[PDB]
């Protein structure tokens, strides 16, 4: 079996991108926020609070035929910006762009962080890491991909992040038709749960590639780019007007600019942002600054290929025993 299914930003900054997703019987469709930084698939629900709903579509349980309680289970998770949900647990039938997974927990929020009452687009989140990092208790679940891996034809998922524009998320087949050259694979860590790798090096612009081991994680649900101090110190250097700006929390610069590209290593191969990519937008609307794209990891402990990165190139999540990352121009 295989799935495809579009994905599009939920705003013209690219903050995030929302992929709908059918959940339960008949279908109820949520649109939810891929993330391959955590491993909860969560939805808001007839169980949340009501002063805590917000526009969002909720997932009703009791309206589908194959929901079933999972009786004990509760889950609670918190996220890198702060943000936090918990509830109960639900198995249903759900469905990624063709691609049905029956039994699937789905995890039913009784409350969710102010956050997310104020994030009218996105309905709930669908975890990509490894199940190792799944919040529900006292028994673990597992992801949709986990679960997807018997039927795929191929165990793997591709992101197609678009730049101002939809992509696409496919599970089990490899589109050659999306990217260009080969696909690069890179080695896996899963110590931490996470898509972990190691970058081989990194040029700012026309510049020169400096061979130094970047250990990130592949974050489809994180908005930015996060390197160390010293490379992304390296990068600002070459835009004028770029500054560290404390009150707005990182570098910005003149509107006006135009950036330099930005080149990040696949073992021996190279994937290029293009500077336009890291013009992230206005820090307000119409203000002559411009927030960055690229900043500083120190804060956050570990390096985030986020969204700025993912979305300049095509790349393939394999799910085979042993897990690698492959990495494509397009
Ligand atoms: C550690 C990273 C790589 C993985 N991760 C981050 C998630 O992918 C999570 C996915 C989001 C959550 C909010 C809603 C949309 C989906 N991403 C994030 O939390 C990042 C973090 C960040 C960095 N710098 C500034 N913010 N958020 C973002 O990047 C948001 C996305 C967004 C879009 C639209 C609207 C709102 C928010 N964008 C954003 O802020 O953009 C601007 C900076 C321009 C404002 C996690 O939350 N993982 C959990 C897994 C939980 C498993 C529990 N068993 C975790 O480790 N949580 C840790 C937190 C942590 C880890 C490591 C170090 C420190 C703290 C914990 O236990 O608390």
């Amino acid at each position: 079996s295989t799935g495809s299914a579009t994905t599009t930003p939920i705003d013209s900054l690219d903050d995030a991108y929302i992929t709908p997703v059918q959940i339960g019987t008949p279908a109820q469709t949520l649109n939810l926020d891929f993330d391959t930084g955590s491993s909860d698939l969560w939805v808001f629900s007839s169980e949340t609070t009501a002063s805590e709903v917000d526009g969002q579509t909720i997932y009703t349980p009791s309206k589908s035929t194959t929901a079933k309680l999972l009786s004990g289970a509760t889950w609670s998770i918190s996220y890198g910006d702060g943000s936090s949900s918990s509830g109960d647990v639900y198995t249903d039938t759900v469905s990624v762009g063709g691609l049905t997974v029956t039994g699937q927990a789905v995890e039913s929020a009784k409350k969710v962080s102010s956050s997310f009452t104020e994030d009218s687009t996105i309905d709930g989140l669908l975890g990509l890491a490894f199940s190792t990092l799944n919040t529900v208790s006292p028994t673990q679940q597992k992801t949709f991909f986990d679960n997807a891996k018997a039927s795929l034809d191929s165990p793997v998922f591709t992101a197609d992040l678009g730049y101002h524009a939809p992509g696409t998320y496919n599970f089990g087949f490899i589109d050659t038709t999306a990217y260009t050259g080969s696909i690069t694979y890179t080695a896996v860590s899963t110590k931490q749960g996470f898509w972990e790798w190691t970058s081989t090096g990194y040029a700012v612009g026309s510049g020169t590639f400096k061979s130094t081991s970047i250990d990130g994680i592949a974050d489809t649900g994180t908005t930015l780019l996060y390197l160390p101090a010293t490379v992304v110190s390296a990068y600002w250097a070459q835009v004028s007007g770029a500054k560290s700006s404390s009150s707005v929390g990182g570098y910005v610069f003149p509107c006006s600019a135009t950036l330099p590209s930005f080149t990040f290593g696949v073992g021996s191969a190279r994937i290029v942002i293009p500077g336009d990519y890291i013009d992230f937008g206005p820090i307000s609307t119409g203000s002559s600054s411009c927030f960055g794209g690229i900043q500083s990891s120190a804060g956050i402990g570990i390096n985030i290929f986020g969204d700025v990165a993912l979305k300049a190139a095509f790349v393939v999540f394999n799910g085979a025993t042993t897990p690698t990352l492959g990495f494509a121009s397009k």
